[PDB]
């Protein structure tokens, strides 16, 4: 089971926010990386997350964000001053939103999505995920069929509230000031990769990047480019005034 991770280093802080049915672990290796720079990181795990996918269909967005706000006072109350933020997918949604929320150092957003998709097709992604969680714990394939066939008893109400949620970070991104990097993958099969030219464009910081990896699929710092992405993260960080 994947647990919340506090790696301590230096004086500069940095909150990871993993994405919609991913855990700590998409961010354990840029936490190790930013920790081996001198950079304290922090990452929670949001409600119904690192856990079987049947909890994961009762929690929705009010619930991750309450993770995502503790998260950050998790780093505040240890005595931490600046804290910078990076989000994978909708991490880089609630990094967004964190932005124009609390005092934020600067935002790092890895393939944030800034449009949506069907509620239909949302929930089959849930279906998949819950499929390669029990291939995962070893189930057979029969065993797998009749948990998937009841899991099916049971709607997940909130995903028109995750919907929601992205239209409306949308709408405030002219509230962002503070500095921040975009990070998209150009080839991206879950998300539309446009959704990087929104928020680059939209925001009002006066201290902006943008960078495009060709080679990388959704879930980037688990690809083959993570190493690249690492550095260009540090870069980022280094640059800002703490």
């Amino acid at each position: 089971p994947p647990k919340p991770f506090f790696f301590e280093a230096g004086e500069r802080a940095v909150l990871l926010l993993h994405g919609f049915t991913g855990n700590s672990a998409d961010v354990r290796m840029l936490g190790r990386f930013l920790e081996s720079k001198g950079y304290t990181c922090h990452a929670p795990i949001y409600k119904g997350h690192g856990v079987p996918p049947e909890e994961l269909v009762h929690t929705g967005p009010d619930d991750w964000w309450q993770d995502v706000m503790n998260g950050y006072e998790f780093l505040k109350n240890k005595g931490y001053e600046k804290i910078a933020v990076a989000g994978l997918s909708l991490g880089g949604v609630f990094s967004l939103k964190l932005g124009y929320t609390v005092p934020i150092e600067g935002i790092v957003t890895m393939c944030a999505p800034m449009y949506i998709k069907s509620e239909e097709t949302m929930y089959e992604g849930v279906l998949e995920y819950a499929r390669e969680y029990k291939k995962r714990e070893g189930k057979s394939e029969e065993q797998i069929e009749q948990e998937m066939e009841k899991f099916k008893q049971t709607p997940m109400k909130t995903l028109k509230a995750l919907q929601e949620l992205i239209a409306d970070v949308r709408d405030h991104l002219d509230l962002i000031y503070a500095p921040t990097f975009v990070v998209q993958a150009r080839h991206d099969e879950m998300i539309n990769p446009d959704s990087a030219n929104i928020i680059y464009n939209e925001i009002e910081s006066p201290v902006k990047q943008i960078k495009w990896y060709e080679q990388s699929g959704h879930v980037i710092t688990l690809d083959q480019e993570k190493d690249q992405l690492h550095e260009d993260i540090y870069a980022f960080l280094e640059s800002l005034d703490w």
